């Protein structure tokens, strides 16, 4: 099972699933081999009913689409649609939060409120919304309105791009026409321009893609901003991760999907229902996280993470998962069928994300507590049905220190320099104790032994004194392998990095270092990394494409990860992707994305499937940036 | 060549292209055979980087997507994305027109103006915008603002749906949650819900699709409304069609794409530049139409139609096409390469629709006349370069009577009944002189011998006294085969239909009948057919799903045609499609689209590749509606 996942808890559940004849994502992958080489290389088009069209990567006909679409057009159009789809996810998430905030302050959803007033005011200031002599509720109404306004054309561009990147960066992007006019506007324009008989120039198409990726960034940043206002800005918290956080004697409830609007209420209501759970013979309700919504409640509340991404089915295979509460995104629909074998109650809650065979309980912010109780009572009923049934919860978990929002990081650093908190970080970049910064982001992918790329690359970078930050299922991988436990600093970290982590930790009263990797939160919270990097850029008076900062979507899967990778490139970062996106069928497109885009945005993709090699390439990128700043490396 | 196109002019140019070694759309199709059976049936998914996934239509593994996505999910998700892409095209078009109207009335684009004041006022009234004591420019500003507001969420649903369908229809749709909240909002929501690990219930997905198809309808109706305000509501006009409208001794300029914002100015400026053209040795500038933008200028100005859809390259093969002026949609990018062989200057004009190797001349409404002159001077230069070069323009053309907007149809009928103009039409439906109404819409498709389905089906329906109306390349097919020439009424029409066409024509002073088929305009002008059918519904006091009205996308190709077909079904029409959409890989999805959707909207798809059989099925659908109204059939 080591060939499927490097996580021992997952391996144990794979053996259980095999024994019990429960088909998994890895079995469905094996059944799909060999996969279509046209799709793999991007050389397939189904954008009209004359198709499907394909182009042989090499050899003879077909060489061109029926309408005349070249390999470079077909590849660029497919990629653009993936970016649009990612943008649609992150911005749908953000939109949901914007409506929730509006309802909350209009008195229509009393389960929700302004929890972080400071964040609300700072966001208002950043957007140009006056706060002086204004009621919080009115300020919040204006912020929510501004959020919703960024989805469409208006007299200003997307403020959740133009107000979050340094002016010099916005100028570079504006010069190339890359600043989005409206989030849903760009999504629609991509779908239009990539439809049959429209845009048919690879560079033009890809520029469109870069712009749509910034619409995605805006959705991410908006999602983080709004979630922080509503639910609180994360601060350092200690919890645990992996399947061992499940408890046989508790009602185990996984929150899974993305939106904290749902999970955050589940967490609070579950505490209120402890006595009901105990009435049913349980110790209480044990809420655990899967995927991003698990990350959201881990970051804010220390809710333990059960599992992530590709291994999500394994939580169910334990036999102890009484409910899986879903909103949207990254949920393998197999869970609905597996639930019939495992006893788990899978519950959908959002109108646009249902799964055949799952129970649907409409969630309305207006009735959030009521709807949460209904859902949790289904979970309690399910716990009762497994009375006396043996379960197999792998006794495997790690300690996780998390909650490193950008505010939290700035605060931690401020203990070393109160009025110039970024300076200690920059000092240590300059003196070589910190070589650079690497953001690990995005998914696991069944094609890559689970977590192998994240851990292999992280290990090499940490030994080379790279400050590693992580989000989403990248943070999931690293947390499950001990990278968020400060007890592992001596083993994992180079002497320089150790010194800095220790110095910061001891100044924050820890008697010990920060963890080896800083968990910056969910996938939308990649926007937090942007806030940190942009703040460093502003402090240094240089653009992001001069900073020794890189990203790695080491095991990418979702269209959202493609969008994130693309905006990482667009804002100026060397951006590693550890799975093949469908671009290799066009050398010109590949060359643009991995090379000539450097001349446009300063960022570039690094496509590298071998993780040792990827680490070397990321180190080379970091060191090139160091040299560019006149620093030793 | 009869196996490729039933159009003799096209056949002649195919022989020329063969002789000269110029590859065509038919050659690229042959080179693509056999096409992928997974794509053909819809059983392929590339929505994440674990893919490509496929499902064998029959047999053994693979049976399910890697994430657990079933055949019914994969098929529904692919279809939904096609609908969104169509919606994005039609609504991008509409949005462009809305911005143009706004600029025009704000004094920023003096080449544009309110040409149809009556239409402006009627639209304002329909939207609830007060006109009483208001300046036209202010009314137009409010209409343009309303248009742009329909793209996003607001306190009202999409008004270009809710104000254009009868209340009873809106109620049925609202009950099923199918009324769009915002055009780009729905497009984005589709892309989100169809992304990995989101919506995974076929019915839920398809309901989303129906709603997004209404966003497309809104974009179409908005496009027609705005184009009519700006450029004039069509009225009956006589012109010609087919390659014989090209003139060797003239500067031949094709307008190609969709948006009249561009073509309409080309037409007016070309008249102003006659003397310059004559200075260059030409007789003048001969503007001719291809595809929808050709339909727009044919409908308003009687500009002759050169060709349509699948045969667009053949205009170039003549050697006499000096320029092809492009905006977006349905342009085979092969034209840019073919231009190098034929001498034609291919000019793109829109930032989001470029073609490698074509000349790009940015068009800005603010400088429309200037930009038009620049473009037409390139065409004149090109005419000069072919001095003394033989050309082969097939001497083949038909007479075309067109310009049947819904206003024009109502006016024509009003000559038989001034104060109840729809009544004469309804009278003849009731007495059997008109069996029903069929709308032919959409594209040609290289898979179907060009025009064969449109003409075969139209011939059968006309003999059975069906009133046939047509738009887009359906109108193109029928016009090129003589179906818009009143001289062909005796040959084509049943006695009942002939009687009615003759009665209406003679009351309008023609000394002769209306044409066999009524040309209702471009693809967005399918919205005109909706206006007519909705007006008939209102007059009768019944919903559209009780009317003997059907649609046929007989040779469909573009994602836009899929969207149009889908909203035809959603508003309550039996809707024939004459090519296989990628749905046959899921019986449940097929059953929903062809059968159970009847219970939701009253409309349904009729998938039928054999045109004789399709005609029988359409007649059966019409007759079933007749019987439902208690009428003989
Ligand atoms: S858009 Fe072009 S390449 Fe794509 S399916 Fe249609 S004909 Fe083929
Ligand atoms: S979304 Fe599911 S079916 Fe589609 S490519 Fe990804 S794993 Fe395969
Ligand atoms: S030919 Fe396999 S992805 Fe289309
Ligand atoms: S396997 Fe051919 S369309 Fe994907
Ligand atoms: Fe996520
Ligand atoms: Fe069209």
């Amino acid at each position: 099972q080591n060939l499927k996942s490097t996580d021992r808890a997952v391996q144990q559940m794979l053996d259980k699933a095999k024994r019990e004849g429960i088909q998994t994502v890895w079995d469905r992958y094996e059944a799909m081999k060999p996969q279509c080489g046209f799709g793999e290389t991007g050389l397939c088009c189904r954008h009209c009913l004359q198709g499907p069209c394909r182009i042989n990567p090499f050899g003879d006909e077909p060489k061109v689409g029926i309408c005349g679409a070249t390999a470079e057009v077909i590849v660029a159009r497919g990629l653009d649609r993936s970016i649009a789809a990612g943008a649609a996810g992150h911005s749908g998430h953000a939109k949901h939060l914007a409506h929730t905030l509006k309802k909350a302050v209009q008195g229509k959803a009393a389960s929700y409120m302004i929890k972080d007033r400071t964040k609300l005011h700072s966001i208002a200031k950043r957007l140009g919304i006056p706060t002086e002599g204004q009621k919080d509720e009115d300020i919040a109404l204006e912020v929510a309105k501004a959020a919703l306004a960024d989805f469409h054309e208006k007299d200003t561009p997307v403020l959740w791009v133009t107000t979050v990147l340094p002016p010099s960066r916005v100028k570079v992007l504006s010069a190339h026409g890359l600043i989005p006019a409206g989030i849903d506007h760009e999504i629609a324009e991509i779908m239009h321009r990539t439809s049959m008989g429209c845009d048919a120039d690879a560079q033009n198409l890809l520029l469109g893609g870069l712009r749509c990726s910034l619409a995605d960034l805006a959705g991410c940043y908006m999602g983080t901003d709004l979630a922080d206002i509503l639910f609180g800005t994360p601060a350092p918290v200690v919890t645990e991760s992996n399947l061992g956080v499940l408890k046989a004697d508790a009602v185990n409830v996984a929150v899974h999907g993305h939106n904290p609007v749902l999970s955050d209420i589940i967490v609070s209501v579950s505490k209120e229902m402890e006595n009901e759970a105990r009435a049913a013979g349980a110790t209480g309700i044990n809420v655990v996280g899967i995927c991003c919504t698990g990350n959201e409640v881990l970051m804010r509340h220390g809710i333990p993470a059960c599992t992530h991404s590709v291994s999500q089915e394994m939580a169910m295979i334990t036999g102890a998962l009484d409910a899986m509460i879903l909103d949207y995104q990254c949920i393998q629909p197999s869970v609905a069928t597996i639930a019939e074998c495992t006893g788990t109650t899978v519950i959908t809650t959002m109108e646009m994300s249902k799964i055949t065979g799952a129970t649907h309980v409409n969630f309305a912010e207006e009735a959030a507590v009521e709807n949460a109780k209904q859902i949790l009572r289904l979970a309690i009923d399910t716990f009762k049905r497994r009375k006396g049934k043996p379960v197999e919860i792998p006794n495997i978990k790690t300690k996780v220190v998390a909650g490193f929002s950008t505010e939290a990081i700035i605060n931690a650093l401020s203990k070393l320099n109160a009025n110039d908190p970024l300076k200690p970080l920059i000092d240590n970049v300059v003196n070589g104790n910190i070589r650079g910064v690497c953001l690990f982001a995005g998914c696991n992918n069944v094609k890559v032994p689970q977590d192998q790329n994240f851990t292999t690359i992280a290990r090499k970078l940490l030994k080379q004194n790279v400050l590693v930050v992580a989000t989403g299922c990248g943070a999931g991988a690293l947390m499950r392998h001990g990278f968020m436990d400060p007890a592992n600093v001596d083993e994992l970290c180079g002497d320089g990095l150790k010194a800095v982590l220790t110095a910061i930790g001891e100044a924050n009263g820890l008697g010990g270092p920060l963890p080896p990797v800083l968990h910056m939160g969910s996938c939308v919270d990649n926007s937090r990394a942007v806030a940190l990097v942009a703040a460093l850029a502003n402090r240094l008076g240089v653009d992001l494409d001069r900073l020794p900062v890189v990203a790695s979507a080491a095991e990418a899967m979702h269209e959202k990860a493609v969008a994130i990778g693309t905006w990482a490139v667009t804002i100026g970062l060397p951006t590693h992707i550890g799975v093949l996106p469908p671009i290799t069928g066009s050398l010109p497109v590949t060359q643009i994305l991995t090379s000539s885009v450097k001349d446009i945005t300063g960022g570039y993709f690094i496509v590298e499937l071998d993780p040792e090699t990827a680490a070397d390439k990321l180190l080379a990128a970091i060191n090139e940036r160091r040299a560019g700043l006149g620093l030793p490396w």
